[PDB]
C-alpha cells in the first residue's frame, strides 16, 4: 500500500524531539533518521562488524559501541573511504526506514530527518513540517541540554543549513521558542490536517 | 543558436508521453532523456566499450546491444558500481541532449525527463511543466498498460519523488487523470505561452 | 559571532564582481568562493596532500603549490577523477568558507557563489541575491572579454543553471543589464536591508 509520509526536521536545539513525541502520543509512527543510524552500527551489528574489518580495530570502543570520531577521522579528506562508508552503510538505513513506513499501522507516518534539506530528502516527503526557532533559542537549549560553548554549538549552526533554507521547503512550520505544551495548539491543527490529507491522498483528482 | 527549453515530467504512469505528443502535433521537437540514454549505450559507441572493460565482455550481447537486465542485476548490491555507472553516462547523456537541441528547427524544445526532480535537472529548464494525476491513477495505468500488480508500481513509486515534490519545482501543470483528448486544450494554452516567452527570452531586460 | 550570510549568484556576463565592488565599498567583507577554492590547495592544506597521495608527487609544484596544470591533464586522461577531486574539495571548500565567515568584521558578508544554483549551495546562505541580466548581455560581454564566438558562449550558457532557474531560488534580484554605476542605487537600498536583517537575525522569534 502506499503510505502518506510528513517529513520533521529542524536544527540542532529546536526541539525536534519534544513535536515528534507530541504527535507519538497521537499515534503517529515516528520513524527516526537518528534512531535508525544508531541501531544499523549497534553492538553486535553486521555493519559495525564490516567498519571494524576495513577500518581496524580503533573503531570499536570498549563498551562494544562504534567511535565515531576515529571513524570521522578516518574518512577525512579521503572521498574513496567516505565512498566506501557510505556504500555500506545507506542502504542498510534506507532498507530498514523503508521497512518502518511498510510496517506503520498510523494513517500517516512522521519522518524526523535532521539533514532533511541537506540531503534534499524533502524529495521523498508529501509533506514538510519545519520546527523552527531563533538561532538564539538554539544556543541556549543546546549550551543547557548537552552542557557545552555558546561558541561551540555556534560552529555547529554554521555547519548545519540555514532557517532560511529549511523554511524555503516547509509546507508546514511550528514556532518551538517556548516551553513544550506551547506547541499543542499547532500540533492538534497540524495532525487533525495529516489525517485527511492521508485519507484523500491516493485518490486526490487536484492537488493542493 | 540559444533554444528556450521547457521541462516535461511526471512520475510513472502520468502519461507523460501523451502530452509530449500532444506538443509534437503543434509542432514542437520532443527531445526524450529516455531515448538519449538508449542512443549513448548503442553498438559501437564509447559508452559501451567502457561498460564492456569495467564489467566485462559478458554485458555485450550476442548483437553487440547492451545486456541490460544483467547490468542491472550486477549493480543493484553496489552503490559504489551504480555511481561508476552514472558517471561515466553523465557528460555522455548531456552531450548527446545539447546536440538535440541544436538539431531542433521548432522554437522552443519540450525536453521530457523522467528524473527531472530526482536529478535536480529542472536547474537545467527554462520552463518546467509537470503532468500530474492521482497515485491511484498511476497505479491503475501502469498496472492496466505494463500489466503488472499493484504492488510493483507501488515500489516504483516509493523510488521515485513524490506528487508534492513535483508540484514544488512546476511552473505549470496539466491534469491526466482523464483521457487523452482532454489533453488538447490545455496544451493548445500552454504552446501560445511558450512560444511567447521563446520569442522574448533572449533579449528580454527584466525577468517575467 | 554569528554573521548572516548573503549569498550572491548570477550567470557568465552578469556582472558579479561589480556588484561585490559595490557592497565592499559600503564597508562589507566579501568572501569568494573562487578565491576560496584556490586558498584550500594553498602549501599545508589537507586538500593539497590528498591531490598529492591521489595523483603523485607530481602533482606539486616547484614552490610547493599546487602544479595546476598537470591536475588538468590527470582530469582530462580520466574524465571521472572530476568526480574525485569535487567529491575531495566540496567539505574542505565549506569548512574554509565558515572559517572566513567566522572571521570578518562586517555584520554581514557578501558570499560570491558562481555555482550557487548548480550546486545547491544557497542551503547554506541566510538570503540569495541573483544579479540578473538578458542571455543577449552575456552573450555580448563574454564575446567581447575572451573574443569568443557567439556559438561559444551559448554552449557555456546551455552548460550553466538557467535564467529562471536562478530567479526561483532568488530573495532579491538586482538587475546589471547597463553600466557598472547604475546599481548604485539598488546596493544602498539592499545594504540598508541587510544591515537591518543582520542586526536581528539571531533573537529573531518569527521568521520574516
Amino acid at each position: 500500500s502506499l503510505r502518506y509520509i510528513v517529513a520533521l526536521t529542524g536544527g540542532i536545539g529546536s526541539g525536534k524531539s519534544t513535536v515528534a513525541n507530541a504527535f507519538a502520543d497521537l499515534g503517529i509512527n515516528v520513524i527516526d533518521a537518528d534512531i535508525i543510524a544508531r541501531q544499523v552500527v549497534e553492538p553486535g551489528a553486521p555493519a559495525l562488524h564490516a567498519i571494524a574489518d576495513h577500518f581496524g580495530a580503533n573503531m570499536i570502543a570498549a563498551d562494544g559501541t562504534l567511535q565515531r570520531r576515529a571513524l570521522r577521522e578516518r574518512i577525512f579528506a579521503n572521498p574513496e573511504e567516505k565512498n566506501w562508508l557510505n556504500a555500506l552503510l545507506h542502504p542498510l538505513i534506507q532498507q530498514e526506514t523503508q521497512h518502518q513506513i511498510q510496517q506503520a499501522t498510523s494513517p500517516y507516518v512522521l519522518w524526523v530527518v535532521p539533514l532533511l534539506v541537506e540531503n534534499s530528502l524533502y524529495k521523498k516527503a508529501n509533506r514538510v513540517l519545519v520546527v523552527d526557532v531563533s538561532p538564539e533559542t538554539q544556543l541556549k537549549r543546546t549550551m543547557q541540554r548537552d552542557d557545552v560553548t555558546r561558541e561551540h554549538v555556534e560552529q555547529i549552526l554554521a555547519a548545519q543549513a540555514t532557517r532560511e533554507a529549511r523554511l524555503a521547503v516547509a509546507d508546514d512550520v511550528i514556532d518551538n521558542n517556548g516551553a513544550p505544551d506551547a506547541i499543542a495548539s499547532d500540533v492538534a491543527r497540524l495532525h487533525a490536517h495529516y489525517l485527511q490529507l492521508a485519507s484523500q491522498f491516493v485518490s486526490q483528482e487536484k492537488p493542493e
